[PDB]
């Protein structure tokens, strides 16, 4: 997260950071839980993953100082990218990650609600990016999870920012025009929350951007709502 600031302890709760174990343990993306065994994640955050027995998911963290060797974490049982997906700026950046086992809720971990289709015509004015990603375009991943406040920009303005890319509606961008504030690498698979009527919702996963909180280039995302439908069918048992 660039130009944003440190998350106070359980703020986002739905928050959690995928590590890999090889060759040696280090956070990979962000995740957002939305079911008791179910992570929500950018499918582009497995590219070179052979095998789900390499990951780990761990919630209710703050900073990555609280992992170490005996730290508790959710192993994954199949990593679910949708069928469509090729690479992030194509769209189609979701995956599912189903846990080996079920994650039992508390204030410091809970699920994070979904947008829902009457929601879209609905005007986002508190939307939050979070993450352990970079703070700049050569730094590295960050201890305490930060935040960052940024207004999401209609699609017919991300796409004049965006020349020679397709932005559809599948994606959202969110980003201030002079810059200053967006995810960087590492947030990748991270949420977008949205405050609406007391309530978050997940509006969108980190996906991708040009550089990081430049000027006149919006963060990009995978728009959820488009796939609520996606998430029920590969869900559901
Ligand atoms: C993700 O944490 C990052 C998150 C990008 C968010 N950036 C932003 N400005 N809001 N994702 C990536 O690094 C992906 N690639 C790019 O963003 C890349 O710069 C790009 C890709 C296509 C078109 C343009 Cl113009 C720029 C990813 C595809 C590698 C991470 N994901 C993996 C490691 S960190």
């Amino acid at each position: 997260i660039v130009g944003g600031t440190a998350s106070v302890r359980g703020e986002w709760p739905w928050q959690v950071t995928l590590h890999t174990t090889s060759p040696t343990q280090r956070h990979l993306c962000g995740g957002s839980i939305i079911g008791n065994q179910w992570i929500l994640t950018a499918a582009h955050c497995f590219y070179g993953v052979e095998s789900p027995k390499i990951l780990r998911v761990y919630s209710g963290i703050l900073n990555q100082a609280e992992i170490a060797e005996d730290t508790s974490f959710f192993g994954v049982q199949e990593i679910i990218i949708h069928d469509q997906y090729k690479m992030a700026e194509s769209g189609y950046d979701i995956a599912l990650l189903k846990l080996e086992t079920t994650v039992n809720y508390a204030d410091s971990q809970r699920p994070i609600s979904l947008p829902s289709k009457g929601d879209r015509n609905v005007i986002y004015t508190d939307c939050w990016v979070t993450g352990w990603g970079y703070r700049k375009l050569r730094d590295k991943i960050q201890n305490t999870l930060q935040k960052a406040k940024i207004p999401l920009v209609t699609n017919e303005e991300c796409q004049k920012r965006y020349r020679g890319h397709k932005i559809t509606h599948k994606m959202i961008c969110a980003g201030y025009r002079e810059g200053g504030k967006d995810a960087c690498k590492g947030d990748s698979g991270g949420p977008l929350s949205c405050k609406h009527n007391e309530v978050w919702h997940l509006v969108g996963i980190t996906s991708w951007g040009e550089g990081c909180a430049q000027r006149e280039r919006p963060g990009v995302y995978t728009n959820v709502v488009e796939y609520v439908d996606w998430i029920l069918e590969k869900t559901q048992a």
